[PDB]
């Protein structure tokens, strides 16, 4: 039954309330998914001033209920038939020889829009280490998100490594470890092991004053 919520245009909301070694800040993301060509179009702002972080950093922070999951796949779509009660998703990003984000989000449908909410929590940063120094570059690599089931849970669990590159040419490694659980009574689909393929393009709004970050995303599911 959640999958028939997107089988056309659904518009996105994200809000996001951070802390990073002290430092808070929040971001309101716009705009709109269509899981069936598993694409995202998104607008996010720092409406607190400047990010004090990296906006690569918080691409996967800031709604894989939009992945295609090709028909002979559709059984294995968790992220759609959590919704519309949605599901609760939990992460570990551990930065490789520095600090790690810690975050918790809520993603549902409010009306006819799916929300996702989210509280993220910083750590152990070094000061001139490449997320507080502002050394990453503007950009996004393509990934596989890799997806188990967590049968205990009723829910999911996802496992990646992001290659963030670096100013200089090299890499900072950030380890992905994500828990999903439904937030309703219902029945949801648990999946066999496979994965979603992501790429993502990051621009700016040339009009636009204020901090911020213009997406582009794709995610497919394959593997199966
Ligand atoms: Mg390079």
């Amino acid at each position: 039954k959640g999958e028939e919520l997107f089988t056309g245009v659904v518009p996105i909301l994200v809000e996001l309330d951070g802390d990073v070694n002290g430092h808070k800040f929040s971001v309101s993301g716009e705009g709109e998914g269509d899981a069936t060509y598993g694409k995202l179009t998104l607008k996010f702002i720092c409406t607190t001033g400047k990010l004090p972080v990296p906006w690569p950093t918080l691409v996967t922070t800031l709604v894989q209920c939009f992945s295609r999951y090709p028909d002979h796949m559709k059984q294995h779509d968790f992220f759609k038939s959590a919704m519309p009660e949605g599901y609760v998703q939990e992460a570990t990003i551990s930065f490789k020889d520095d600090g790690n984000y810690k975050t918790r989000a809520e993603v549902k449908f409010e009306g006819d829009t799916l929300v996702n909410r989210i509280e993220l929590k910083g750590i152990d940063f070094k000061e001139d280490g490449n997320i507080l120094g502002h050394k990453l570059e503007y950009n996004y690599n393509s990934h596989n998100v890799y997806i188990t089931a967590d049968k205990q849970k009723n829910g999911i669990k996802a496992n990646f490594k992001i290659r963030h590159n670096i100013e200089d040419g090299s890499v900072q490694l950030a380890d992905h470890y994500q828990q999903n659980t439904p937030i309703g009574d219902g029945p949801v689909l648990l999946p066999d092991n496979h994965y979603l393929s992501t790429q993502s393009a990051l621009s700016k709004d040339p009009n636009e004053k204020r901090d911020h970050m213009v997406l582009l995303e794709f995610v497919t599911a394959a593997g199966i």
